[PDB]
């Protein structure tokens, strides 16, 4: 039934899937490394188990359990690393087609942007694309970080899955139609801060994995060293009732989840107030190989992979984010709580660059500078310092937008324009989740949706996002000396950063070193 039910043999594993009606096959819940489970928890991922007997691969596999969840059958659970491949029915191992693999978010503390659908992305590129989606370790499972983890284990383990995944992808890809020297990484989020750890890793050099990146809404939170995170650790060993064993590892080791899960809470990292806490505790940590330094120093250096780039982010990044302040020193409490070693100083320079402000809708009267500047640190600044990196090497393949589509409801919430709101946008109206019924996607908004889809599938297939651009979208110019497309219904064209954003980013990046970033 090979001519009905797909099935595709990987040598160590062969995979049942599901054929659409749409034309698109499903291969779902496959297994690209072995449960980090017992033993293998806190170490790299290990080769998935060869095995003969035929492989379900109909059903998704459950995502990683993260920060405060709770293990739920099928749902949510440690054995959570898993690979998902759409591809056309037609398409053959000879097919050869360009692969978008998607390095889903949530802040390295959940999975946050798993099971997205690829069948329409394949559909509106005319069947001619590969999609790819899988889950990696999060929260204290995929980040514990102290000299312990590393002396018996490895640390941004959660960073080695993604590794794992894009090796996968190499080495298995072609078996699904897709192209393994035609793969495009396409990261949202903490994916997109992931994508600038795959184009830095290990200092730079092109292991051959891709030949494009997506970065959609950077996400650079502090990155801070092995040492600055052992009170975490230390912490984490005490939650879980571990505190009186010679060995902590093992005894973390012996742990069950239920127990785990009492650490896999956040806490105030050192220098930091009781409230708040900070929005993100377990992260990516300075490891001396796949992340031997800061982001910013190392795009400065060009220690990165010389690729095609589409880098991007949303008008008001931080509104989902930023502390709810009512004055002046509840911002600087909030920067502080996510950066301890800012100094008074800078603290007051950073509520001198972003004052009050108009009052939003829904929050307190310094929410507006709150959410300017941690959007500002944390997310666009980094990614315009992607581009303007990237685009030293490669001026006529770095292409930038900014996100500005307007639904009433996100403003009268005032979020603005959110973190990666656009997804429906890139994947379509139903493949990232189920919309309310008020949706403006499926109304208002839904024009927006051809758009900036046709440039995602058109960079993901040429390395240019104008190729097979939408018929009556404008044509995308690269990031030049500060330029970017805004997409808007109805209102899509190329706009210049403003001279106030660029010297706003000059601030931030004055503050890398006391940020850690
Ligand atoms: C991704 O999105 C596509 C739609 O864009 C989903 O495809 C639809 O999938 C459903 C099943 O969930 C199909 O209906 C089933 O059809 C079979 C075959 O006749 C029948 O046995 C069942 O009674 C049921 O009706 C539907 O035909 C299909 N639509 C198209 C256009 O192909 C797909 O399920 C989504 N994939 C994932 C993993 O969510
Ligand atoms: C046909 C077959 O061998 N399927 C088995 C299934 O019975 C079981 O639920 C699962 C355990 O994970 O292993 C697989
Ligand atoms: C092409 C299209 O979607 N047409 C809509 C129309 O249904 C609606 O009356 C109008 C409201 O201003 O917005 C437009
Ligand atoms: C082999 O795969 C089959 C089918 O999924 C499963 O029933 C079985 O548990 C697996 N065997 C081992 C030892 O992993
Ligand atoms: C923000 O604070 C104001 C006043 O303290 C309050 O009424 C509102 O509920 C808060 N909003 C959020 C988003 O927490
Ligand atoms: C975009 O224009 C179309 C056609 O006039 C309309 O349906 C839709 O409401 C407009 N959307 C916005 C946000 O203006
Ligand atoms: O499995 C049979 C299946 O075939 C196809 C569809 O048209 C369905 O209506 C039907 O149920
Ligand atoms: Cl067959």
């Amino acid at each position: 039934s090979h001519n009905a039910q797909p099935v595709i043999n990987l040598g160590y594993a062969r995979y049942q899937g599901v054929r659409l009606e749409a034309g698109v096959d499903e291969f779902l819940g496959m297994r690209y490394a072995s449960p980090p489970i017992g033993d293998l928890r806190f170490r790299a991922p290990q080769d998935p188990p060869a095995n003969q007997t035929l492989q379900s691969a109909t059903e998704y596999g459950p995502i990683c359990i993260g920060l405060d969840e709770e293990e739920s059958p099928g749902d949510i659970s440690e054995d959570c690393l898993f690979i998902n491949v759409f591809k056309p029915s037609t398409a053959t191992s000879q097919s050869k087609l360009p692969v978008w693999l998607f390095i889903q978010g949530g802040g390295y503390a959940e999975n946050s942007n798993a099971n997205y659908n690829g069948t329409q992305v394949i559909q509106a590129s005319d069947d001619v694309i590969v999609f790819v989606t899988f889950n990696y370790r999060v929260g204290a499972l995929g980040f514990l970080a102290s000299e312990k983890v590393r002396q018996n284990g490895d640390l941004n383990a959660g960073l080695l899955d993604q590794r794992k995944a894009l090796r996968w992808v190499k080495q298995y890809i072609e078996q699904f139609g897709g192209d393994p020297d035609h793969i495009v990484i396409h990261g949202v989020s903490a994916g997109a801060g992931s994508v600038a750890y795959h184009l830095s890793a290990y200092g730079g050099k092109d292991e051959g994995l891709f030949i494009g990146a997506i970065v959609e809404s950077s996400f650079w939170p502090t990155q801070r060293t092995v040492s600055e995170m052992e009170f975490q650790f230390e912490r984490f060993v005490n939650d879980t009732g571990c505190s009186s064993a010679r060995d902590s590892l093992e005894c973390l080791r012996e742990q069950d989840i239920a127990t785990i899960q009492k650490g896999n809470t956040g806490s105030p990292f050192p220098g930091g107030s009781s409230s708040p806490l900070p929005d993100w505790y377990f992260l990516p940590v300075t490891d001396g190989s796949l992340v031997p330094d800061e982001l910013y120093n190392a795009f400065d250096a060009g220690n990165f992979i010389k690729v095609p780039v589409l880098v991007g982010d949303d008008t008001d990044e931080g509104s989902n984010f930023a502390y709810n302040a009512s004055s002046s020193a509840d911002v600087s409490r909030f920067f502080k709580n996510n950066y301890p070693n800012l100094t008074s100083q800078q603290l007051n320079e950073i509520n001198q660059v972003y004052p009050r402000g108009k009052l939003l809708p829904r929050h307190a009267a310094y929410f507006g500078a709150s959410s300017a500047a941690y959007g500002d640190a944390t997310f666009t600044c980094p990614g315009n310092h992607v581009a303007s990196s990237a685009a030293r090497y490669l001026p006529n393949s770095v292409w930038n937008y900014r996100v500005n589509i307007i639904d009433e409801s996100n403003i009268a919430g005032g979020i603005g324009v959110p973190h990666t709101f656009e997804l429906p946008a890139i994947f379509g109206a139903g493949s990232t989740g189920t919309l309310s019924s008020d949706s403006s996607y499926l109304t208002y908004n839904a024009a927006i949706i051809p758009v900036t889809m046709h440039y995602f599938i058109s960079f993901v297939q040429t390395l240019n996002p104008n190729t097979y651009r939408y018929a009556t979208a404008p044509e995308w110019n690269t990031w030049g000396n500060g330029q970017r497309l805004r997409l808007q219904t109805n209102d899509t064209a190329m706009e210049a950063v403003p001279e106030s954003s660029l010297q706003d980013c000059a601030f931030w990046k004055s503050l890398t070193v006391p940020m850690e970033v």
